[PDB]
């Protein structure tokens, strides 16, 4: 197994470390806020309060043996700095940080950062695909021009047949699964039928897709 | 002529009004910082200061003509609780609402929010499936079984076949597309080959996926 | 004897809490605030500083065992909203609570609240009639049309007698009780006199009592 | 045309005000905090915002013209009191001030106070006779010993006759009113009857009517 | 010996403490601020950390105990009154009070205040007396009309006799004291001399001491 | 035209101001406080809002034409003392500066301070000679020997002659006036005498007066 | 035509930006606190209010012009690094910069400072050197093992001759300059005189002139 | 060795202590702030939390012991001054300050400090230097009129001999010394020759330098 150190228990590294932990993977929690270490004690196997800017702490934590830190600090981009930085001057292999905003990661960029996110940002763009196309349940893009989508069958698709929506040859797409009342059918044949309110998954390029939309739902 | 109005510019609220203004929909931004709408301004079709629990303000807004009302006002619950409410008490049709804990998803669930989100949240697991398995770029949940995962290739599978790569009987999954230098393959060819760092599309279940990953590259 | 918990040792909940305790209930009074608690310790069961919004705390008091738990915390709405919605969690019987605003009583309403008061309001109204109509000392109201009111009797009623003075018929009203120096004298005869200074307890519609002040006294 | 001033737009000085506005008499509301006055603006005669311990601010308002002033101060006690000091140096004719605790009280007393008010603890007793016994709706006292009170009749009770509940010999009590799904019946003959959620209203001493409750309902 | 107790250690109470304790009496220092309490420490008889408005923390002093209980505090008019209010309640024979303002003096008036005393304002007079006589050191006020005032003498005065400068005709007034380089004289002879920069002491109508001033010296 | 300036408008350099104003002098009055300024206005000749540490509102207020100018900062040790220094520099003749501490009082004497002045220190002297001794109604110190006081004559003393009260030969003081109902009586004759509750001055030694109090009266 | 703009006026940002002035360049001074650029105006040639990490009122500036611009912002690291940051996005071609701290100092480092400046700490080392050896005045290194020194002629130099004092072949280091009175000599010849108090100027190993002073003065 | 005492780890004066205690001398380094001391306490011989204005704690350090005491303390030029004055109350023979701005040293003057210093503003001169002459890296000022400079030779100087740049009859100036990849020349021969990008030192006068700079290289 690998070892993780989380240090900053916010929604997101909370989440990281609770998701990680489930895994089955050694991690650290790590924050300033007692309160914090306390809420997470029940999800990781160490927790333990420390100021990570402080060099001391940090090597008491033992923080050189882990192959993976994320810094998810947020507010406090001094804070997220300087600890990634501490970090960089330790040779740790893998530090993955939280940024907050465009010159927040141009800094974490220069001072030898390995992977950064932007996880509202990230979310933003994929809720406002949603708000303009209430079909869209969630999608994942293979480049700028081709996707993969999941939508929400009406009712102009209710007993349709897929080769009565022939899709591959119309509009250049093809149906990957069918979800039905929870069970879940993938690579349908040709004669499998969808039934509204079903979740449909759909491959192609993305203006082929809207097209189906727009004419075949 | 479908209307937004999103409340709140932090960094999710941000990203969607942005992104809505994108492709190209009526956007109104808004916020009780100046200097907040003075960014997003280049940004949205129309920008507001205004203090959204007020419902005087709200209705100088105009807001009795938007379909969609994103609440994304974070640090602050009970500006986003009364926000909602207030909004739900004028008869907006859709009211999305940003979480900051499980207690205040429950309250704007009682007080009749149309869908919750929580961004950091769901990133926070997705990133973690990142972190275990380093192979993984992308990947899309059909359900609690089944998934759709885009994988870093590596050398072990570097100018191999897909009929070399025998998955559908050997692991019962299918490959979905191939991405090589930029350039996209859909529903490849028994005889399409691989190349190292190429992005490989999977389906199918969890844990044949990963087992592929262990034995297969 | 039935069990009651009162968080929140302000002026009404403390008030609340005294009262009970002097009828010989068992009150488990509950604040944040150590020198509340120090105060009111003299009159609870129980004194327990805590927070009520910790779900942990909350356990430890036991609080699932009580059929009323009263919520007057009144200047913090997120720890008023944040506690009940707790209390209704755990499936407590009846969750009274006092209320700030109009908003503050409609989420209550929402997340499932039995009882909600406002303590100030309903006095300001009281106290707003004795200010425009000093005779009245007391009143309660059988309807928006009957009332039972207590009045400060004027000389204009000195030495007047029950019958002198004919509501039954004059003014569709009947006098139910007199004050005299500390002596009371209830569902007195027609024969029975009013003395100036003294408390005159009279029923009828509030019109035809307010016409029996300004004819009358 | 008797003038009425409201200082200190709280939760209880706002209800005097706003009521007093409604029965239609000269109001004049007053606050520091801009917001409370542009809220009550629609619910007074005139609303002025003013500093109210500033003498010089004070006679602007024209208070001289003001028969009642109601002071409705409460967290800053010193507000409370130079106030109600300046005023009665002013040779205001009646001021009512709310009180805080105890030792305000005592000072307000000792500096000329007309009527002083204590809105949350009165309404705490009354609540908490709520509370111990479930049946009792409102109520009104007489005196330390009798009082008048408003009874929900229970199935105890449904369909039963004023003689069948014979209360005067055998409770020492008289029934005023009978209240049936909104209909009132006052001093009701011997045949009346009393059906189940009805309105009950009883005359006597305290514990003869607890008795009543225990045995006859 | 009486026992006196000094609630507030400032520059006033602090003065007036280290002075009584200096003329050995019974002295209890108060004060809520521990560092003050250190500093005065060593200047009485006992010195106590308490909080004076805390009537448990006041008995626990003893103070029903003492004849004298002199409260100087000063910023705090609500510390200031209170205490003055508990220690009347506590039928306390002699409290003495410094005051802040006009309104402060009156409310401490009114509660009970037995002697209140305003230093900087009657040292502001006293100074500004010296401000615009410049040979006037001190002076005391026998009424509004009589002073007895300390004179700086001027080259003018060099080497002048008593009888010389004769005051009780020319000038109504008499000179009761010269004090030369330390050496005091008292109710000197006719025949007794002058010296400039001595300290002269003159008595009578402070219209007549002036004159004595801008056409003696 | 003599010039006064008080920057300070405190207890202390608004009683000084007051003062000066009232005798008919020249007096600007300053400070930082526009409150201040407005409620000073009427009792100075002018009255200017000004940061005194600033050199050049300094100048702008035209303190050149001043020959005093009186320090009446008080809790801000560093405007006192800064002020003190510009004045200096800029050649004012006589600097008067309120000083709040021993230390504050050395670093002024070092900076040129022409007078300071301890108003609480002082008065706390002075009413703890009162406390010790009742009889003490005002002092003046001749030196530290010898003093001037006014007593509030007893019963013991009533009807008394001051050839009866023999202390010039019997303590060595000399009676030097008598108050009686406002009438005043000056340098005594033998014949003159004294009833109860009149004001007696006498002079003498301080231990001798002392001595009078215990057996005399 | 050359340009300096400084951000930042502290003791630091304020002597350069003066001490630029002075000599005759075209200065511009940047400061966030308005009262700053008001105290500088008389010593630029231009001084601007503005916030530099805001980079619209950097373009406002017109920042493109200068060739140098000075970052001595010193309390608020993350003012100081973003403003680094976007003067060298702005492709400024030298930036020199004020540090903090080592950290502060390595982010600069990274993010391309042209010129990283620690005046407080140099200065510290500095006056080190001139606590434990009172006899030099200044200095500079050459190296790590060469520096010239000046030096405060003693008692034991007085009237002494440069070849009398042998340094070249004594102690291998060379005279530089003599100054007496104010009068400077450069490279003295052998015959020239030192006297008390002159400022003697040497050079040579840093422990050969340590063995001078200890023996030759 | 001496003994020192330095009070407030700042930048300033944490490099004075640094510095001083590698140069072996005993060093008593002293911060209100416990991270200050905690920092330092590697380097230097004792390393004490203590308030500098509480005179107690002074006595306490033993301060009266030391030769030197360092004033490093800056923002707080109150804790400054009155350090100060207690030091100097204490009779300590070198007392050194740093200074904040001009009336800070007036006033530092005037209580009796040794030595004031102004680190920044003297770097800032000396790096303004820098800024306007890229040429000079550092150099030392004889006088108002004569200097010695550090120089960067440019390619105008490459391979040129201190003959073939005659400074001593030509501009009135002489090198000094020739720094060259790290090895160190002093006092080279006519022969020696320079090469691009090594360290020249010259002497002579200001304008003469700059006139060898502008025309020399
Ligand atoms: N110096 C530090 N050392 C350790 N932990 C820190 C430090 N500074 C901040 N943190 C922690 O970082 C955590 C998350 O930061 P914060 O919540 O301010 O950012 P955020 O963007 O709101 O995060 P999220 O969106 O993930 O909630 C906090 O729980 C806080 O305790
Ligand atoms: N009452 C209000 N009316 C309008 N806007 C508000 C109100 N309260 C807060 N906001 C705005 O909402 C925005 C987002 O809030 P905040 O930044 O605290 O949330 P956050 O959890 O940090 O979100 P993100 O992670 O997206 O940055 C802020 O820019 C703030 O100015
Ligand atoms: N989270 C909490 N848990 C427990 N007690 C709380 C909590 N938050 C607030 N309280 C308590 O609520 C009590 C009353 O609230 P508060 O006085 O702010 O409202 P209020 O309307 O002014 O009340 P009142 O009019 O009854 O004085 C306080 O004594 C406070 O200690
Ligand atoms: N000096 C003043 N002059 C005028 N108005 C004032 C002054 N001080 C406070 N107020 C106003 O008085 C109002 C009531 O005070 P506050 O809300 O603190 O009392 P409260 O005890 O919470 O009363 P309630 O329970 O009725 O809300 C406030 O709206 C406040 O703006
Ligand atoms: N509630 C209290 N109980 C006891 N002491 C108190 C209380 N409140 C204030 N004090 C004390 O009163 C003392 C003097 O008050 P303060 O200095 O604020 O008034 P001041 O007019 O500036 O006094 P002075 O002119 O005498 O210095 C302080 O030392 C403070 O600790
Ligand atoms: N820099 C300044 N320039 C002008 N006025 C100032 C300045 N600093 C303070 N003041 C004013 O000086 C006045 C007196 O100061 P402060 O009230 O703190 O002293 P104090 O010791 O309480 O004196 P007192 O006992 O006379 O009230 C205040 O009214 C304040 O507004
Ligand atoms: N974002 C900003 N934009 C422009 N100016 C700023 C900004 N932030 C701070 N400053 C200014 O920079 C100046 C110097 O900062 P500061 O005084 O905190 O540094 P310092 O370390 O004390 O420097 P010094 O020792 O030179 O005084 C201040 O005068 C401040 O007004
Ligand atoms: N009363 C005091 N006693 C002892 N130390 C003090 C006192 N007041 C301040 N200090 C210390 O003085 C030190 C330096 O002061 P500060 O950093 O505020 O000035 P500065 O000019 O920013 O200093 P520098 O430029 O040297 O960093 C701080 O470390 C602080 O702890
Ligand atoms: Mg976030
Ligand atoms: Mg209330
Ligand atoms: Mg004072
Ligand atoms: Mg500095």
């Amino acid at each position: 197994n690998k070892q993780f150190a989380v240090i900053g228990l916010g929604k997101f590294g909370g989440s990281i470390c609770k998701e990680l932990h489930r895994m089955g993977h050694e991690v650290l929690a790590v924050d300033i806020n007692e309160e914090k270490v306390n809420a997470y004690a029940s999800y990781a196997t160490h927790a333990v309060i420390a100021n990570a800017t402080e060099e001391n702490e940090l090597l008491s934590l033992g923080i050189r043996n882990f192959e993976y830190v994320i810094v998810a600090i947020g507010a406090n981009i001094q804070a997220s700095t300087l600890t990634t930085l501490l970090l960089k001057e330790l040779d740790i292999p893998n530090i993955w940080v939280k940024a907050q905003n465009y010159y927040h990661h141009k800094v974490l960029e220069k001072i030898g950062a390995d992977r950064i996110i932007h996880p509202e940002k990230d979310m933003g763009v994929k809720i406002a695909q949603s708000l303009s196309d209430e079909n869209v349940l969630n999608y994942i893009d293979l480049s700028d021009e081709y996707s993969i989508v999941e939508l929400l069958a009406t009712r102009k698709l209710d007993s349709k047949s897929i080769i009565d929506l022939n899709v591959r040859a119309k509009y250049g797409c093809t149906i990957l699964a069918i979800k039905h009342h929870g069970d879940i059918c993938l690579s349908p044949a040709p004669e499998d039928i969808i039934r509204e309110q079903d979740c449909l998954v759909i491959m192609g390029h993305k203006k082929d897709i809207k097209r189906f939309e727009n004419e075949g739902m």
